[PDB]
């Protein structure tokens, strides 16, 4: 099994450790807002993903920096019901991509709680967050609902079928 090293950030309560979780665990577990990092495991499709979860509330995301180096594949969760933000995603997410430690990083966004009444759509996130405006980069908007799964395993799939 080959090892890929995935980062996982976005703005605080976007659903990241929940993500981290129910992909690892199977179930929907009880989550605080991250202060540190969190670190599983998760093996897919012969390969070994080494999922960071790092915390998103603003006063910590100068920390970020600190797990650029290495990272494979980023992960960015975004909390598609959180309309007044969504903006704000955009600007963290870019700061991500253009630090020059992550110009090689394959990446996937979760457009996550699509389970919510006020979904804003896959496509909306996409052009919302600035991605059509982005060549020569691997990137992809997968839906997903954390506390259910849907979408998850197929992220993860893109992260496998898009690392060369
Ligand atoms: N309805 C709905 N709720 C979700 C979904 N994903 C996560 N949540 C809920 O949102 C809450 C916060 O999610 P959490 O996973 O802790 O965010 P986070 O990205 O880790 O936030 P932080 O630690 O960076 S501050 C949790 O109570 C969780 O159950 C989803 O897809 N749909
Ligand atoms: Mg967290």
């Amino acid at each position: 099994n080959k090892e890929m090293r995935i980062l996982m950030l976005g703005l605080d309560a976007a659903g990241k450790t929940t993500i981290l979780y129910k992909l690892k665990l199977g179930q929907s577990v009880t989550t605080i807002p991250t202060v540190g990092f969190n670190v599983e495991t998760v093996t897919y499709k012969n390969v070994k993903f080494n999922v960071w979860d790092v915390g998103g509330q603003d006063k910590i995301r100068p920390l970020w920096r600190h797990y650029y180096t290495g990272t494979q594949g980023l992960i960015f969760v975004v909390d598609c019901a959180d309309r007044d933000r969504i903006d704000e995603a955009r600007q963290e997410l870019h700061r991500i991509i253009n630090d020059r430690e992550m110009r090689d990083a394959i990446i996937l966004i979760f457009a996550n709680k699509q389970d919510l009444p006020d979904a804003m759509k896959p496509h909306e996130i996409q052009e919302k967050l600035g991605l059509t405006r982005i060549r020569d980069r691997n990137w992809y908007v997968q839906p997903s609902c954390a506390t259910s799964g849907d979408g998850l395993y197929e992220g993860l799939t893109w992260l496998t079928s898009n690392y060369k």
